[PDB]
Order: C-alpha cells, then structure tokens, then sequence
C-alpha cells in the first residue's frame, strides 16, 4: 500500500525530505531560543566607555534595529526551510493522496499481492484464481482507458523540478547577503539619544553554514529528479510489451498493454521485476484456458464419472455428458467406457488420453466443437467404430471426422 | 551520543568571558554594564575562536551519520585561555580582550577521548 | 561515579575573592562578570585535576588504586588559594576560593576506599 | 465510509483547514511566548 510503490530514487527524496525537516525544526528551534541581536550606539591609556542608558533602552534598540538593520531573509530562513518541506511533502504525497487515482491504485496493488501470492502463477510458469482472472481482465479493461495517473505523476515531477529551480537560484544569490555584524542609523535620537548603531547576533554566521550544507542537501535532491527526467525522456515508457516471458514460458500471447499499464509495469520493475513476472500470466489467454482445464479436472472426478455411467442405444457402456466446458482428465481414466454423449460443450480438446480409453467404438455428438490432437485423432482413426454427430450451423460439425478410416456406422441430425 | 551530548551543551553554555586586556593593589573596575560585555563576549568569540573549536560539536555529529589526519594537529589548536585585539576601540574604549570558557578543557579532554573512538573504528 | 557527575556538571561552582589587602566593609568594587572570571581561573588553575576527574575516575574504573587514592584523598581539601597573574586583567593577584562539593566528596571518598 | 464521501475538493478544504490551524496555533504559542 506504501512500500512497493516506492523506486529507489523516490525512497532517497523521502529521506531527503526528512533530512529537510530536521534542519528546518532545528533552525527554527534555535530561532525561539536564542536568537538575540545585541547593539550599541555607533559612533563615540585607554578607559571605559560607560553609556548611561539602562537595560529597558537597551532591549528596545535591540528590537529596532533586529527589524530595521538585520535582514528580514536572515530570519525567515528556517521558515522558509519549513514552507518549502511542507510543500514538498504534499506534492510528494498528493500522488496518493488523490482519492480517484488512489482506489485504481489500491485495487492494482491487492491484485499484485494476490497475483505473486497465487502458487497458480507458478504452477502456470513450470485453483482459486480461475475467479481472479476476471477480476484481472475487468481492471485491465478498466484502466486502459486511462494514463492520466502517469501524467499526473509527470506533472508531479516537474512541479518539484520547478520549485527546485527557483530554491537554488535564489538562495545561490541570498547566502552572501547575511552578515555576522551590521551597522543601522535609525531616528531613534532624541528618543534615546543615538542615532548610529553597531549590532550583531548569535545566530549570523551559523545559519550562513547551517545554509550552505543545506543548499547542498537540496541539490542532490534536483540530481534525483534529474534521473528521473532521463528515465522519463528517453525510454518512452508509453508501452510495454514483454518479449522476455513469451521467450522464457514460450506464450505467444500478452502483446502489450495500454499507456498507464505500461507505466505501472515499468514502476513495478523498477521496484521488483520478479512481481512483474510474476504478474504477468494473470493476463495470459492460454494460461487462463490451462486454469479452466485445471479446474474442470479437479471438480469432475472419477467416482462421480462412474456414477454418471449407464448403457446408450446401442448396448455399449456410455458416459453422457450434458453440460461441460472441456474434457474432464478422469474422464479419460475409465478405460472400459465404450461411447460418449456431448450436448452444448464447445471449446473441446481431445487428448491423446482418449488413447487410454482404448475399448472406444461409439461416440455421439450433439452441437459441440471438438479438436482432437494428431495422436489421438490417429487412436480414433484406428479405434472408432460407430459415431454420432449433430450440428446446426454447420459449426459444430468437425472435419477432422473425414480423416477416421475405420468408421462404421455415422448418424446426423440437421 | 558524543555529537548530541557537545551540541547539548553548546547551546547550554558555550560561553566565553572577556576582559579588556590592557590597563598595595585595588580593583580595576571597567565601569562597563552587561551589555557592552555581551556584545565582547560575541564578537571575541567570533574572532578569536578557532573554527574547529566551534563546530566541533557539529563536525562529530556530521561524522557519525555517515579524521586522523587533521584533528590529531587540531588537538593542540584550542587554548584554555585566549585573546584577541579586535578593533572595538571608539566602540567600549578597549582594543584589546583576554578570553576564554568553559569547554575549553573540556573539549580537549572530550576530544581526546573521541580520537580513541574513531581510531578503534578505523 | 555518576553520582558525582551529576553533581559536577551541575552544582560545582566554585566562589572566589581577592586575598591580598568597629570593623567596616570591605567593597572589591568588581562586579558579577570578573568574578565569575576569576571562578574560572581558579577553578581551573589551583583546583587538583584528581579533583575535577574524581567523579570521572570513578565512573572510569567502574565500567594500584588504594597506592595512589590514598594520597589523593587527602591532597584536597575544603577551600583553596591560588596566585594566578590576573593582574592588569582585574589588578589582583593572590586569591582565595572554595567550591560547594569539596566536603561532600571527601566523604564520599572515603567511603569509596573501603568498597575497593 | 469515511474516505469515499470526500471528494477532491472536500479532501483539499481539509488540508486548508489543518494548515490554518496549525499556523493559528503557531501564532498563539508565539504571542504567549515571545510576545
């Protein structure tokens, strides 16, 4: 929710920003506290030099002069420090702060934890998430739309680049202006009796320092979003397409994705490639097609098959099947079944398995698509005996059947 | 802890007392108030203070978050006492000033201490 | 020993006055800030070093003693004289001071001896 | 429940708001301090 959103650079201006905060607390720390300017009249063996002016006209110099004489940049320094800290954070955070970016964000994250998090996605590299694929596909339809998250973030960037721009341009010309000591000719006479005034305080020469480590802190910061300008100009990160996992798992499918897809991809790899692999079967069609088979097999077993059993027209020992969305694997582990009956069931591959149901000589078709594999087909070929077919438009009738020389007996309907 | 514990103390009570310098036995009284002599302390504390001296809290701090060969010659750099002819003449009436504080030894001692802590370090 | 930095940091300050001069008063005509000067140099010149780091030393060799802490026990004492040339900084010479804790350590360091 | 009912300006009238309120408390501590 807040870890793995953050590139290495990202991570390193939030310590920065930190680092920010800290110098700003403790300018302005010792700003309440000690900051006291101190003053005299200016112009006047040697003696002492008594004034004859008490305490209470000495404090009220100090103040007159502290505002009048000492530069006002001085003493907004920490306060500046602080505005620009705060300021930062917010456009550092607005990012997910943004609560119409931040549900698509928090949807995307959770579909990753349970992406990474399914062993499937394992299994599918070498159950549950069969359900997790539509709310896959429903998001990436959802989002491609979009790609206004990357330019928000873009605009995010240059609203930093900016800021950082003026920051170093006006501090590189405000450091000199400090100074240790300070003389003021304030109409302070006939009010106290002087007119010239020679001040200094504690804090000048510090924060000249204090200032320069931190004009120092802040342009790495800029060096940081200079990267990120590199890697924003020059990669073109408005696509994606893997060509690593289609060479790797051999799937020719998950070509690209769209601009914000893209993006997230490249921010996901940049945080950890791994999770991007293991992200990417979610979107796999054939891997989704393994699922469902997987699923299929493990939900249609072999007692309930036996249970489904009985004798067809033509005296043979027949598992009719009504309503499926593929070839249960156990199925194929009764040998001594004899025909099969199908109705509605498309998106049907016949495996070699078939082989193993070795006494097969019937068969009856009722509107579905079947393909069968070569092995199996060549099984059929010298196997099959009797077959059934129906087909309404034309559709559901196979062609592989004109290749079954042993047939007998072939029955249609439409 | 030895960077936060210096600067701990630095904001308590770096601070240095001064003296105009240059004049049976009596006082010698200056005839100058808390003023004038706060302005000394600052400007003598400036002037005459070594550099390393007063950041010298802020040097081991620096340090730690992220030294042989410069601080062992800078050991012998501060001075328990020292002066400091700051023109402060037609100012207080005095050119020159005897100062010193309270870390001064201290900071000798502390430092000396440090030296062996970076040195098992390194 | 912790005891005793606790008390060094914050309660040892020592007090000093000029020593070389119906009883009337006797005006030094200094005022606060040379005093406090002339604190520091006697604190720093005539107090014992042992002194000043037996709160340390304690603390030290907590985290040979009885040969050389016998004699140290007895080299201080209560108050203190010193002859530092702060003349023609304030025109004295010889002073004499006392700091608060001198008594109270020698007390202390007497029970110290016998736990070691 | 409590995120969903703030739209993008309510959420940065909120933000306003705890500005304002710690620069006004600010402004108190440093008139009964400094002042």
């Amino acid at each position: 929710a807040f870890r793995v959103l953050k590139p290495w650079w990202d991570v390193f201006t939030d310590y920065l920003s930190v680092a920010m905060l800290m110098i700003g607390v403790f300018g302005c720390t010792l700003q309440v506290m000690q900051d006291k300017i101190i003053c005299l009249p200016k112009r006047v063996e040697m003696k002492g030099l008594k004034t004859d002016l008490d305490l209470q006209q000495y404090s009220f110099i100090n103040q007159m002069c502290y505002e009048r004489a000492l530069h006002w940049y001085a003493k907004y320094f920490p306060y500046l420090v602080l505005i620009h800290t705060l300021v930062f954070m917010l456009c550092s955070n607005f990012w997910f702060k943004f609560p119409g970016s931040s549900s698509k964000i928090e949807h995307f994250i959770s579909i990753l934890g349970k992406c990474f998090d399914s062993p499937w996605t394992t299994r599918a590299l070498s159950e549950q998430a069969k359900a997790l694929f539509e709310k896959v596909k429903k998001f990436r339809l959802h989002v491609e739309e979009g790609d206004i998250l990357y330019a928000m973030y873009v605009r995010q960037t240059v609203l930093k680049v900016i800021k950082f721009l003026i920051i170093i341009a006006y501090n590189s010309a405000l450091v000199s202006k400090v100074q240790f000591t300070v003389d003021c000719n304030v109409d302070i006479q006939d009010m106290t009796g002087y007119k010239n005034f020679s001040c200094n305080h504690t804090m000048a020469h510090l924060f000249s320092k204090l200032s320069f480590c931190y004009l120092c802190f802040v342009s790495i910061y800029g060096l940081t979003c200079l990267y990120t300008l590199y890697w924003l100009f020059y990669r073109s990160l408005r696509e994606y397409s893997f060509e690593y996992v289609r060479q790797e798992t051999g799937i020719d499918d998950i070509p690209d994705v769209k601009n914000d897809f893209a993006f997230m991809l490249h921010m996901i790899d940049q945080y950890d490639p791994l999770y991007s692999k293991r992200f990417a079967l979610f979107l796999s069609e054939v891997s989704e097609n393994k699922l469902k088979q997987l699923n299929l097999n493990n939900e249609w077993t072999p007692d309930k098959l036996r249970q489904k059993l009985q004798t067809n027209a033509h005296n043979r020992l027949e598992l009719p099947l009504i309503m499926l969305s593929g070839l249960p694997d156990t199925v194929f582990e009764i040998t001594e079944l004899q025909s099969l009956k199908l109705e509605i069931i498309k998106n049907v591959m016949i495996p070699a398995t078939i082989a193993q149901l070795d006494n097969l000589q019937e068969l009856s078709l009722h509107q579905c698509s079947v393909k069968i594999h070569s092995a199996a087909l060549s099984f059929l070929k010298e196997n099959l005996k009797v077959l059934s077919v129906k087909f309404d438009d034309m559709r559901e009738l196979p062609p592989w059947m004109y290749g079954l020389r042993n047939l007998e007996e072939l029955y249609l309907v439409g």
